[PDB]
């Protein structure tokens, strides 16, 4: 092996991804090693890949140390859970402490953040307008990314290690374990409506159906880590990372209806936007059915579908992200979008994890 | 020499970029010939440049005949004169007739179009909305784009030839001779706000300040043009061509205003749309005193400025177009939109068209 991953968050969309590409013929960095990090006991698709499982709550410093200070050989290390204050801080923390003493080869420490943390809804000073680019300055208003990449520049500094933060948009993928995943809740939602012979309204407002939207499939977020990862070019950076292109919600929503051979309901002049996690609040059993009548994987409506997040993405617009820095340094991979939406459909019906389509 | 280009409209925008950029050292499908046709006589500019000029009035059937038919060895055409009806089928069927008949060793018509004539002003029947792609069907609407594809189509199918249509977003560019160019414009009337110490007054519609826009470098369509006459699996194909970001006038409008060292007057709430053409209608001896006051290039307002271009840009939106097609095909040039802007503004004040900064 000539580097050694540590994936922090490997069943999440981003480390799962990670984890596959990590190993692919001809992978810059390769041959790898892959460590991967999760809260969880392995699960039965991770199991039958060359990767290293390690089980740890890195919110657990005891753990973090006991588990992962005998892994004297760590390379990279791809921090990518997912993010939900003191807690990301700690964890983050909990990770550095727990390898930079130990591994004497360590030489990279990759950050990832995102465009925005939940659309921005949590964001009095007048926030800096879109397209986002990364030499926007810090305004003076408190956010959890901020406080990681201090923490990035301060450890990776006082080590002699290089950093790269990376900041996704709005995430396409799929895997068997990670929910907070919009592809998995609009096919749940499409799913439901197909069995119960309705059309696929829907519930958003007029300016997220019509405005401009963007967004990054998981398997290019894992090539852009690794690229900045491995070019010497890159690292040291701040860089967004997105497919490349933009869509509209509506375009996504008739091929969503196609894609399921469902009627579509359109954003109707007049009505107002209507809460998904609302009109889906007494489905659970209704899921329950529909996995046993069709044999789908055995999942909860609350672990596979967050219609309050698909809510907060159909009241959103001006989010758009731009890849000018990353390009201008020599990475030009791209997804197109569509595809990428349509891919990860295809790849929940692979797994079982909503019906076939016919 | 290898290939041999024909330039129909080398002292437009694109015309310009096609010819230098055709003469770089490795340039795909070189060492190239080029000859530049255009209807004025050999501007100072291009006389020094290594290209064969030949003043020609294509719309004149004779003397395109006279002019064009003893060129005996091109091997590509590139059709990218400015398109203002039956006018622009004629000369581009008189170039083809002149010059397939002649050229024993044509092999390939590269046809500029654009992805809205004039933004669309022009276009009863549902248009397609945006990102627009290049598989999007003719809808039942006359369009002198698609009587221009129909006469390549039958004329390149009949001879053996291969062919491209290209479909450049609004471009920005500059050269010594071409008007109906957006950053000329907005630099001369940036450059009258100074003379007469005003503001730079943004006179737009409000979604036109704060919508997404794109556009395309004179240069990156000129080596998005070769690639698809040079790559095989590039050819035949109906191709957008933009700089592969989003920009917004708003930033465009702070950045023109910086770059002339003049106060900013943005969108206004409430303040309705005004014609620049109306602000400018009695400016002509204004700019003839600015060109004197300077030692500019002596033009004249009519000939280096279009207000009412502008006028359209700024009262319209939802234009975006896609790139996916020609990335997946392997093309991967960009530029940063909002770099592009100022490199326009710059090359005009190296040229001497407009006052220096300081």
């Amino acid at each position: 092996y000539k580097s050694v991953a540590l994936v922090v968050g490997v069943t999440g969309i981003v480390g799962s991804s990670l984890a596959e590409v990590l190993k692919l013929p001809d992978t810059p960095g390769g041959p790898w090693k892959v460590y991967g990090v999760a809260r969880r006991p392995c699960p039965v698709w991770l199991a039958k890949k060359p990767v290293e499982y390690i089980q740890c709550d890195v919110s657990n410093n005891q753990e973090t140390i006991s588990k992962l200070s005998p892994l004297k050989d760590i390379t990279h290390i791809f921090y990518v859970s997912w993010i939900g204050c003191q807690t990301n801080a700690t964890m983050f923390k909990n990770i550095l402490n727990s390898v930079i003493p130990n591994a004497s080869n360590l030489q990279h420490v990759c950050l990832q953040t995102g465009i925005k943390h939940y659309f921005g809804i949590f964001e009095k000073v007048v926030p800096h307008d879109s397209p986002f680019t990364e030499d926007l300055p810090r305004l003076n208003v408190p956010n959890f990314y901020h406080d990681l990449e201090d923490i990035l520049y301060e450890e990776t500094g006082k080590n002699n290690l290089t950093w790269s933060v990376h900041r996704p948009a709005l995430v396409f993928g799929f895997s068997p374990c990670s929910m907070m995943n919009i592809v998995s809740t609009l096919c749940v939602y499409a799913t439901i409506c197909k069995h119960e012979n309705k059309a696929l309204v829907y519930p958003g407002s007029k300016n997220s159906w019509n405005c401009y939207a963007d967004a990054v499939d998981a398997d290019l977020v894992a090539e852009h880590e690794i690229w900045a990862a491995v070019d010497p070019k890159a690292k040291n950076q701040v860089l967004n990372c997105n497919n490349g292109d933009v869509f509209k919600w509506k375009h996504i929503w008739k091929k969503l209806a196609e894609e399921f051979g469902i009627e579509m309901v359109g954003y109707v002049e007049g009505k107002e936007q209507v809460s998904l996690a609302e009109l889906m609040k007494d489905k659970d059993q209704v899921w329950d059915e529909i996995v046993k009548k069709n044999n789908l994987v055995p999942t909860k409506l609350k672990e596979i579908a967050a219609f309050w997040f698909a809510d907060i993405a159909f009241c959103s617009e001006n989010l758009i992200s731009s890849m000018n820095k990353s390009k201008e340094l020599g990475f030009l991979g791209f997804r197109n979008s569509m595809k990428s939406f349509v891919s990860c459909i295809d790849k929940m019906r692979d797994y079982r994890f909503i019906p076939k389509a016919f």
